[PDB]
């Protein structure tokens, strides 16, 4: 097993095909002990996760809550047993207004929607990272979500924004988790169908942003020398569960792109 | 006169240290006509611009301001004439808060001020950009100054992330600018000795913060393969004319190093 | 004019539609006194450089010819006359042997042949450097030509490999070249119409080749901000006489995009 | 164990120092059955490998030889017996003369001797990936030995040049792979103190290079946010391994940092 005998903590499952549900699920797989975050809809979050390999404590974690994030080692503790510390943290959480991404023009996003995205985006990783630290075991490993924001791109907008702040907080909070013996990483994902991917290729977003997004998928899997599957969150999964384990232990601050090589192609 | 007869919009001047100062200079020298935006301390600015080659209209611009980039356009027509448009903007422009840059903890600084210094750091360079763009001509430049923030560094800390946000900000505005025939860069400079950065290296935002700096600008001359003086800013303020004249007439969404090549160098 | 009284040495040209007879026509245009260098078929090229606005001394030059190389400051300094020096030199030579480019398997290149593309397209820029340098004024600009190789895509295959070795030789040239002064840099160039590039449109590389150029040269407008008009060299003969000029004095080692801004987008 | 039952091919291995005899070491703990290849002084490489925990077949190679690549395959079907074939292949080989790397002047490197280190040190991983493919699995892994030369650096001057071009054939190798259900990725490791690096400190190519050398390896531990233990090929050992098991399945043209974070860094 993988992960067998860690502690982890994994934020970010809202449905059954949220990556960070595959990530759960393939932790565990792999002799992981878990502990679960979830925002808001803490019934159905609960619901959703009593289908996972085996039973995990959910707390709850609302990354703009100050008192959450106060709180949280000691809940973290308190569920793994006083002298048990984390090996493991995922940052699987990411939110965006509809004025920021979309078909909404770039620049009628309010800067008080984009700062909110920014805000559960990007600056959560550091405040995630900031009340778990204490209470992490060296050997520890701190692994974010991203989308490769390094180019521009239709529909993304704010959220490319949002993502690039991301990539600069992980090479920060690379320098402060160095202090515990921890890893930070984050995975470049290519595009999963999630039931919001899903909704937005709908329209949800608008229709010209659905059109983007199927060409982006569509582009993807063509470009990728081993093909992408947007409907398989398993490969990301287990990128994830890789920068869990002892077995990239000389990473730190950097990107792992679990893309399927496309970011290395131009056509 | 590399910028005849071109009209060109200037932000960021503050003292006759300001790298917009020199921007403004040069840019006067090679016949371009100014339009100044200040914020906060305008008669102290105008004495400052009083030194300039040239007389130029100055115009008040706080970026958080909703209703001075409302008026924005149309106080720059008044300035300029019925009939004309811009040919250059110019953002020079940077915040980031004590408690988000210097010896305070990266993991002290409140979202509350890293979200301003994103604010003025970054969005800004999309609100300037949308406020400017409908009273621009085609072939025209939008040029912002930016610090290289791919990799992270000592002190610099929520204000690298706001370089990286703005990074991605500037290939969303070159392609809304790009429906204009309008170019949109940034410049990433070297260390400059700007009133603000000598206070620092005196300790106005701790002696460790002090420390680094001259470490970094140390270092930075050293691997400049045509070294570095970080005293004169003449070298940054010809970049950006060179961007805002028809010289690179096929750059946009990009980064020009004006820097003595220090980033393509290990040591 | 731009380039008044710089004297500067041109490579590449092999016929009208070359890159390099764009760069020695703008050059001329703006004031500099040319020299230029062919290769092979120099009573063609004669021709050829016949129609630039004003005569230059044609100089035979093989990049693979050591007595070539050997002899060129002291047939530069015989057309400039001495005690004159260079201020500007360009490179704009590229080969590969089919084998290393087009149809035929990548793995089918044999290495004689890729070596021969390599010296030719990426060796050589060091070659010549190190035969100019000597006789190159303090203030100098050496320019190479690029097409960015930082993914791969199909055809170009092994031309794409000298193309990561020229953008790496150009950071080591910087390094030597800043001891005299003088900068190095590359133009990446979106895809032009020359006649060899006209050639393997229609086929003269295999079909699939000039199938997957035609999509490459198609993707490249469509992402350019700007555009990308590939019959019209102007732009990238602007960007190289921009860095020949006196207005990027701080940047080295470094390569400009002169590609509509399409490296910056990916749809 | 991580490379249970799997099937891989280490070259590389000349002394017991050698990063490819740790990862020899690594895969066989972790299960992994192995074919060594070795080149030139092959009565000493097999006294080095009877050190491995486990007894492995050892075939010639030298990777400018054609022979032994037209035979590669077929030798290695003969070791691991007829209708067996390989999981994972490992480039470890690199080799420059000494006029391209070291105190010699990087204009000095005649093109013989640069081609000769190209030729083993980034064709030879096309080449072996050509070999060998035709007798790989599904699911397959090809993994080679990278350092990071995305910037120039003092004494490495080819060598950096090689390494550039390796990169360039890795995201050509990945599609060729692809083909194959199989992956190609780079390891990009810090400084590591094998019996030539140790050699070129004490000064085999100059005092020069030794010293570059050593505040090249001093800088790097500082700026890896986990230390960086040049004395240690174990990290780099286990990122091989990594990505020759199944838990990196959506990586390929790509490079992982096993260098301790400090490309990540600035200072
Ligand atoms: N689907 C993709 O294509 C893709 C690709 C790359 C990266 N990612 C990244 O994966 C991550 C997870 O998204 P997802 O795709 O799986 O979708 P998702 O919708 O399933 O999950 C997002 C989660 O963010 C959480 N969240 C939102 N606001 C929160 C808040 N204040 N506090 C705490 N949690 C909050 C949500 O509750 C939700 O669980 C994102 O960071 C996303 O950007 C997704
Ligand atoms: N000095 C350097 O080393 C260096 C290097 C690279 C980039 N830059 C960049 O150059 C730019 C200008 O800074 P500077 O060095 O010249 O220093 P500066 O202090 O002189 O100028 C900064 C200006 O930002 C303006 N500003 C702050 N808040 C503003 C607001 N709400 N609204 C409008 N304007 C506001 C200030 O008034 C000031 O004129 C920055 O963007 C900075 O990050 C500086
Ligand atoms: N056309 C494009 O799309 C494009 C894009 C980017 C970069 N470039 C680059 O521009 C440069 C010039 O090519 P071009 O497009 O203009 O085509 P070109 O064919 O017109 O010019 C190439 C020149 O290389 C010279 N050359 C070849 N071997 C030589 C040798 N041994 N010694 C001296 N000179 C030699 C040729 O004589 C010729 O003048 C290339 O380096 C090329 O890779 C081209
Ligand atoms: N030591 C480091 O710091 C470091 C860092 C990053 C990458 N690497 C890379 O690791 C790899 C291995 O080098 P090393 O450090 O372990 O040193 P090494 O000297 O131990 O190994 C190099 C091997 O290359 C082989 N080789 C040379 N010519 C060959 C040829 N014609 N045919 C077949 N094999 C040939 C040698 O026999 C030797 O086994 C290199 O590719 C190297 O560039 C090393
Ligand atoms: C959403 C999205 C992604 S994402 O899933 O990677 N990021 C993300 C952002 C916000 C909220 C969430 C969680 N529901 C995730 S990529 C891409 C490309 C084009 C478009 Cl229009 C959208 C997207
Ligand atoms: C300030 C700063 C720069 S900066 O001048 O480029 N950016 C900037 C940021 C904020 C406000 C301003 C305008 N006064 C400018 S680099 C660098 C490196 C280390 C440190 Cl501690 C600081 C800095
Ligand atoms: C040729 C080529 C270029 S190039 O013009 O940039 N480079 C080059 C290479 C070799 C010889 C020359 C000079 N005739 C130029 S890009 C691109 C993309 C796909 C394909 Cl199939 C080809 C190309
Ligand atoms: C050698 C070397 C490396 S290396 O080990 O990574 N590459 C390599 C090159 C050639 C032959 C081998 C195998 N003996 C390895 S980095 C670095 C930095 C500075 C200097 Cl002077 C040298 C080096």
């Amino acid at each position: 097993g993988l992960l067998d005998g860690k502690r982890i903590l994994v934020s970010g499952i809202i449905t059954d095909s949220s990556i960070a549900f595959h990530i759960a699920r393939v932790a565990q797989e792999q002799g992981a002990q878990l502990v679960l975050t979830g925002f808001d809809r803490l019934r159905l979050i609960q619901r959703i996760t009593d289908r996972l390999p085996a039973k995990a404590p959910l707390l709850e974690l609302d990354v703009q809550n100050e008192e959450h994030l106060a709180s949280l080692a000691g809940r973290v503790t308190e569920a793994i047993g006083a002298g048990n510390k984390l090996d493991g943290v995922v940052h699987s959480i990411g939110f965006m207004p509809q004025t920021g991404m979309g078909i909404n023009p770039f620049f009628d996003a309010p800067y008080a929607d984009v700062s909110k995205g920014i805000h559960i985006s990007a600056y959560s990783y550091a405040s995630m990272a900031k009340a778990l630290l204490p209470i992490m075991n060296p050997g520890g490993s701190i692994v974010g979500m991203d989308f490769d924001p390094s180019r521009a791109m239709p529909a993304y907008n704010w959220m490319t924004v949002a993502k690039s702040a991301l990539e600069s907080v992980n090479r920060f909070v690379a320098r402060e988790a160095g202090k515990y013996g921890v890893r930070s990483n984050l995975v470049a994902a290519g595009p999963i169908r999630t039931l919001a991917m899903s909704a937005i290729v709908g329209g949800a977003l608008g229709e010209e942003a659905g059109a983007q997004i199927q060409l982006l998928e569509e582009g993807w899997d063509q470009r990728a020398p081993i093909g992408w599957n947007m409907k398989d969150a398993t490969p990301v999964a287990k990128t994830v569960c890789a920068l869990l384990s002892d077995w990239l232990p000389a990473t730190t601050g950097d990107i792992i792109y679990a893309d399927g090589g496309a970011h290395t192609q131009l056509l």
